Parts: C-alpha cells; structure tokens; sequence
C-alpha cells in the first residue's frame, strides 16, 4: 500500500515495523494527512510499536495537521507509558497543541493524576496560561467536579509551586472559582497556598 509503515504502526505489528525500518528510509514520513507513524501509534496507545519506532528515533514533538505531537497527545489522553518514552527521548516541555497548552493543561483538566504528577515531576511549566486564559490550576477547578481526583491535582500543583493568584481572562481568581462552586477542599487548599 502506500504507507505501510503507518498501517504497521497502527496494527502494534512489530514484526513488520522491524522489518520495515531495516529498509533505512525515514522513520517519520508522513502519510496522506501529513502524520508520522509514531503519531498513529500513539493516538491508538500502542505502546510496543510506539517504543520500537521512538527507539529508532521517531521525533516525539513532529506534529500533526491539528498540532498534536506524539508527547503532547500522550499527555493529554493519560498515555502515561508512551508519555514516560517520550520524556526520555526529547519532549520539548516548552511545546503547545492547538490550544496554547503543554501537556501539562489536558492531564489536570481531565482528571489525570498519575500524569500530572510525572509532568510535574519533568519540569513542564506549572504557570503556562493558554489560549483560553487557562492553567492547569484554572482547568482542574472549573472544568474538574471538585472530588477525589482534582483535589489531587490542585494540591499538586499548588505543592510544586504553581502561582495560586494567576486569574482567568475575566479577572476572577482560582479561589473565588472555587468559592463560587463550593469546593471546601480546594479552597482550603488555595488559601494556604496564599490564594487572594
Ligand atoms: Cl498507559
Ligand atoms: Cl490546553
Ligand atoms: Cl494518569
């Protein structure tokens, strides 16, 4: 077919990665939409082949036609085994997707713990504001639903530093966001923080 390292990659087919990539032609061609074959293999979280092909030096930050990466999807869909892989292999920390975010932004508006304490942990920056005007801190509180998980996350993020005072586009603070969904918990967690 025309892009059979692509069909490959969305098979998890090792075998026939390994043989294709033994052929020396670029690893990060791209197929009729302009995606790399680590792109494929991580938007369907095949873990193996997405190992093979960024062993072989796929590039963990090429993008896609809706600035998706490799690292920046992995992040945001909790991908946390390929995300790990592409922390190892050159993440660029500083990079966005479509929205003006890092990684970082999704996994705490989604309710990702695991991976927004390795995020944490890789040095993306907690006090990255995007498009919408939003940071993780922001997403976690106004698009979280105040329980279990998003507590995790504020306290996360307020632990490793993140500015509690960073307002949204309108001005209003994270703690007036919590205040005005009764979020006990985040609350308490904001104002020791030195949330204003
Ligand atoms: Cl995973
Ligand atoms: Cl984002
Ligand atoms: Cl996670």
């Amino acid at each position: 077919d025309e892009y059979p390292l692509h069909m490959a990659a969305a098979n998890d087919d090792i075998q026939l990665i390994k043989h294709i990539l033994s052929q020396k032609t670029l690893i990060d061609a791209r197929d009729e939409t302009g995606s790399t074959a680590l792109m494929v293999a991580t938007r369907a979280n095949n873990i193996h082949a997405a190992h093979m092909l960024i062993e072989a030096g796929a590039d963990v930050n090429a993008k896609d036609n809706i600035q998706d990466s490799p690292y920046l999807y992995a992040g945001a869909q909790g991908y946390l085994k390929i995300l790990r892989m592409t922390l190892m292999h050159g993440a660029d920390l500083k990079s966005t997707n479509r929205y003006g975010g890092t990684a970082l932004i999704p996994a705490a508006e989604r309710g990702h713990v695991e991976t927004v304490r390795t995020l944490i942990a890789a040095g993306v920056n907690v006090n990255h504001v995007n498009n919408l005007g939003w940071t993780a801190l922001l997403e976690a509180i106004i698009l979280g639903n105040g329980k279990s998980n998003y507590q995790q996350i504020v306290a996360l993020l307020l632990k490793a530093g993140a500015n509690p005072n960073l307002a949204d586009k309108d001005g209003i603070t994270p703690l007036q966001h919590a205040r005005t969904r009764g979020y006990r918990e985040i609350e308490k967690l904001l104002l020791v923080a030195g949330a204003k």
